[PDB]
């Protein structure tokens, strides 16, 4: 696969963009997370998958037994891999570009984590589309966060519903989704 379209998608609490604590995640909202798995499993061509890709971190934080994300080909990325299939469900690889360079049948390329794998790749040219959940919370400094996005926005575009509506298919998108304390709204982001 040669020079990929890539997405990033993400779920941050605004306003300071905050995504994670102590290296797990300081929400649990279920349709979002549902969200997440619907997006990038689902394709728009026949036999065919899509890729989701995230930094050792990212990947050692999902359970064991739930690793590797079914229906999409799992790529993780370490300073220490060299590159290397490990099975047709998992790729080892130090660069998002090699690692898919080893690649076919993949439709759609998500970046699914963390912090520090974001905050390199939202400045690489291949990242087309941001996918970001909005969350807001009446009291944000009140939750517990250590890490954070660091995104230049001013350089994107948040596009229309239609747009997102577009790239998801029929996915259904309800707007200000509230859970507990917590309310979200999907949106898509190109680059300006
Ligand atoms: N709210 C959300 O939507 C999401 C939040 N998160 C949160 O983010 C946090 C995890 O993020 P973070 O701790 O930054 O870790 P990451 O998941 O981003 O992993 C960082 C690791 O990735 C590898 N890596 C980083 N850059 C490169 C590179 N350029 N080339 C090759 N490998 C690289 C390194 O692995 P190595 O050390 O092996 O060399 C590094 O230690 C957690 O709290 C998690 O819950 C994660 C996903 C989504
Ligand atoms: C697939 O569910 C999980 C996803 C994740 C990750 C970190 C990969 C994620 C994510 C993610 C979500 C939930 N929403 C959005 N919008 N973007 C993401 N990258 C971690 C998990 O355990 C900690 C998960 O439970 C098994």
């Amino acid at each position: 696969m040669l020079k990929p379209n890539v997405a990033i998608i993400v779920a941050a609490l605004k306003p300071a963009l905050g995504i994670g604590y102590k290296g797990k995640m300081p929400w649990r909202l279920r349709k979002e997370i549902r969200y997440f798995k619907d997006v990038t499993t689902r394709t728009t061509k026949p036999n065919t998958r899509n890729a989701v890709i995230m930094g050792r971190k990212t990947w050692e934080s999902i359970p064991q037994k739930f690793r590797p994300l079914p229906d999409r080909l799992n790529i993780i990325l370490s300073r220490s891999y060299e590159n290397e299939i490990i099975d047709d469900n998992i790729i080892h690889a130090s660069s998002i570009e090699s690692s898919l360079n080893l690649v076919s049948d993949v439709e759609r390329v998500f970046i699914i984590g963390g912090a520090e794998i974001y905050n390199e790749l939202i400045n690489n040219s291949l990242v087309s589309h941001l996918l970001i959940t909005e969350i807001e919370h009446p009291s944000p400094e009140s939750i517990e966060m250590d890490t954070f996005l660091k995104f230049p926005l001013e350089s994107w575009t948040k596009q229309p519903k239609s747009e997102l509506q577009k790239f998801v298919g029929d996915t259904v998108l309800e707007d200000d989704i509230k859970e507990g304390d917590f309310t979200y709204n999907y949106t898509l982001w190109t680059r300006k």
